[PDB]
């Protein structure tokens, strides 16, 4: 019998290991890429019920993963707790014995199924990545490692990950010179539409507060909502991130992650520098201070890169011992059993 607490303090029993896992937002905050680093090539073995996630919302990592790992397709397919997909019946028909769920999901979850999930004997794990402290992420993979019995691998997993943001956010801390102002912004829309900016507690915003910068949208973005173009000229920012992805509807958006080249990538996020009003007289981009990374890379298990990035970002003399690329390559290198490449994180020209 195996007691596991999770990220909310709930005293949870199993019989045996996990081997019947119904996941939920996979690649996005949810067990999924957790899941694979414990389990490696193994990994399809303990998975009842896929999510799709993936495959709608990240459809570039799908392919790469289905691609060196086919059995990932073969998983029956769950809806999505919060859609009008999830049927509560299809899933404890799959006989799952765990199922991970993300506190950002927790409220609907309880509201929707949870009941039913109780009902039929299927047991609730309460993770948290999108919290972004340290105990946190530690409790959310010692949870899903103890959960699947890979309790030392679990160990690695997170020790890699307390390694690399523990230095990070020691040596802020220690840092007393200016904060570098930001600019953040979601390149979802490409560069004749605003994406999305944010306040400094929250996503990208509260992550580039931790790693000690000044995000200028602060006071004037609540959550998550898109700036006005007049704020950005008349705040010059020292530095601007525009967030990429893979956004295939959005041809002029800022392209990261498996199906991303250097060449484009640069011209994608040069174009937002070249057609958006003012822009050529920023500060931030006389200077070379417009950076990109992945919108996909945070609330996860090896989101530590994305703090190394920020943080080697905004002070970059005090971080040359720091390589947030090869910490992302290292992550999937060591555990996960998908091959790493593609491009996560860029410097415009």
């Amino acid at each position: 019998p195996i007691e596991i607490t999770d990220v909310t303090g709930r005293t949870v029993t199993l019989k045996k290991p996990a081997e019947r896992v119904v996941l939920q937002w996979s690649g996005a905050g949810g067990p999924f890429f957790t899941i694979s680093a414990l389990m490696g090539k193994d990994t399809p073995k303990v998975i009842a019920g896929m999510d799709t996630s993936l495959q709608d919302y990240r459809a570039d990592m799908w392919k790469h993963f289905t691609a060196e790992m086919p059995e990932l397709a073969k998983i029956p397919v769950v809806g999505t707790i919060g859609d009008k997909t999830f049927n509560a019946e299809q899933v404890v028909a799959l006989n799952p014995d765990v199922i991970f769920i993300p506190v950002d999901l927790k409220d609907q979850y309880e509201s929707d199924a949870k009941a039913k999930m109780d009902a039929a004997g299927i047991q609730t794990i309460y993770i948290d990545y999108h919290a972004e402290k340290l105990e946190s992420h530690q409790k959310s993979i010692e949870a899903i490692g103890k959960a699947l019995g890979k309790e030392e691998r679990a160990a690695e997993i997170s020790k890699f990950y307390t390694n690399r943001v523990t230095r990070v956010l020691d040596r802020v801390s220690k840092i007393n010179k200016p904060k570098p102002t930001v600019y953040l912004e979601v390149g979802m829309n490409g560069p004749e539409e605003f994406g999305n900016s944010f306040s400094g507690n929250y996503s990208w915003g509260a992550l580039a507060t931790m790693a000690g910068a000044d995000v200028i949208t602060k006071d004037a973005i609540k959550k998550s909502s898109p700036i006005n173009p007049e704020f950005v000229l008349e705040k010059n920012p020292d530095i601007i991130m525009i967030m990429g992805s893979y956004w295939p509807k959005k041809p002029t958006s800022m392209r990261l992650g498996f199906e991303a080249t250097e060449d484009s990538s640069q011209a994608l996020l040069k174009a937002f520098t070249t057609e958006r009003q003012g822009w050529s007289d920023l500060k931030a981009v006389e200077n070379k201070q417009v950076y990109s990374a992945h919108h996909g890379l945070p609330r996860e298990v090896f989101d530590a890169a994305v703090f190394e990035y920020l943080a080697k970002t905004f002070y970059p003399e005090e971080f040359k011992d720091v390589d947030p690329e090869a910490t992302l390559k290292e992550f999937y290198d060591k555990f996960l059993p998908f091959s790493y490449s593609g491009i996560w994180f860029m410097h415009m020209n």
